[PDB]
């Protein structure tokens, strides 16, 4: 195909910057199009399957869904291992639920599914600060053939 | 700011009452508010990153479309460490999907997003009991800078 | 009760076909009704506590907004572990969600729930083929007491 076509918003093109291997997991640093930085954490197996190495490409693909927004963390540090900052471009409402696009710094758009009341609760508008937390563990990897 | 806001439908406070690390990962117990118990799962990176230790205050963060909600178990036992049994307080239905609201004994309310088929076959309604159903490893932890 | 009443869209009945346990986690490897094959992934501790063992019988659980839907890997090889190739039968529309129910070679359904935007990018129509991409760490598993 021309593509990978695939459900999930968020699909990201980048290279890996690093890979960190233990006996279980492996945790893969990307750095994406915009300069913006976005860690996955996959099996061993994997790690070995897909040739993983320092300087590869890959693709990280994140569902909607799986991506939380913040907009205060009041001092709080998190487990999650993405925090991505940025700003919010479009909000579609939904009946329940709402998609929020956000630009990062570098221009990567990163897409959540919220429900609209974490909309109204969090104040987002259009240029609204918030940042983007995706555990590592909810980023699929993929590596061309 | 005045707390950490979050889109997060579940933001709970509690107290560490056990922290059990292996070389990968680690096990958090938390005591909620209510007497309610919640365990999570997170790298042991972010164990000894985030300082935790029993005793220690944390909050845990579950987005609405990770909690199942089960009504009769049919004396299956399941893989998920979280199994939280309360009573429905609130549905509110949308297009396809549905926010499900439900009181555990002590006072803590979970939210859960399931299908509005879901709501349906299981006969959902106030005052129905059923459970929650979250595995540890999609809660994520804070602490307090 | 007659059955396990549970939200998740997908539950499945299968026989283990493997068992593989390493020091934290352990890979269950399910062998569905129509010949379809699921991978889970859950902890040693489960695994222990469970009883699991190859040719036991066992029930596994998979949200709806778990699943991943893809038309054209174009090459590509993912990290997630279950990829179930199918047949679109049923589409049910929701204001931004959308129920996708996918047939497998078998007779097994398969139920993700996506954006619409996601239907409409993807040409999703009764009969088109897809895959369902599961990662085996979001699969939850029941055993019968
Ligand atoms: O696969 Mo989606 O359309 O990000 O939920
Ligand atoms: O609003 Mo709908 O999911
Ligand atoms: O971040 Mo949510 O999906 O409003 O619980
Ligand atoms: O628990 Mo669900 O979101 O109705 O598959």
């Amino acid at each position: 195909g021309s593509h990978m076509k695939i459900s999930a918003r968020n699909v990201f093109k980048g290279t890996v910057s690093a890979l960190k291997e233990g006996a279980v997991n492996a945790e893969v640093d990307i750095l994406l199009g915009g300069g913006d930085k976005l860690a996955a954490v996959v099996t061993l197996e994997s790690a070995r399957s897909l040739q993983l190495a320092a300087g590869k490409e890959v693709v990280a693909v994140v569902k909607a869904p799986w991506v939380l927004l913040m907009t205060d963390s009041s001092g709080y540090r998190l487990s999650a291992r993405n925090i991505l900052t940025g700003t919010v471009k479009t909000i579609e409402t939904g009946a329940v639920n709402a998609e929020v696009t956000l630009a990062l710094q570098g221009g990567t758009e990163i897409t959540s599914m919220v429900t609209k009341e974490a909309v109204a609760e969090l104040g987002l508008k259009p240029g609204a600060s918030a940042s983007a937390v995706i555990k590592a563990s909810n980023v699929i990897l993929g590596v061309p053939a």
